[PDB]
RNA sequence: GAUGCAGUGUACCCGCGGCUAGACGGAAAGACCCCGUGAACCUUUACUGCAGCUUGACACUGAACUUUGA
């Protein structure tokens, strides 16, 4: 599955990066555990449209 | 393998008490035997399927280090 993940991970890619997982990481750790979010174009729209800076200046 | 055919012998008509030599006596479309491109159930290294058991591939199924083969 396709995921941009919402906060820092050790390997993936920080920050709001675009990344490919396979299905099973993505549905069963990333996603219930908020850690990312799938990569459909309503949830880029919300993604960069308004918590950009929210989920940016949450850097910690 | 004859009461009923041929020849011949014997024999007046009809009961009752006994008897079982015969009526290939009665009883059950022979069970033995053979046949039908009949039946059933059982067996097996007869044939062909299936349940069960078991092998690997793909899916549910993810994250990090590492070592080694062609």
């Amino acid at each position: 599955m396709d995921v941009i993940l919402l906060q820092r991970i050790k390997n993936l890619g920080k920050l709001g990066d675009k990344v490919s997982v396979k299905a099973g990481y993505g549905r069963n750790f990333l996603i219930p555990q908020g850690k990312a979010v799938a990569a459909t174009e309503a949830n880029t729209a919300a993604f960069e449209a308004r918590r950009a800076e929210l989920e940016k200046q949450e850097a910690e």
